[PDB]
């Protein structure tokens, strides 16, 4: 569950 946040996280700034 929490894992998903970590894998997504590096892309967030582009959005």
């Amino acid at each position: 569950v929490a894992a998903a946040v970590g894998l997504a996280a590096p892309q967030x700034p582009a959005f």
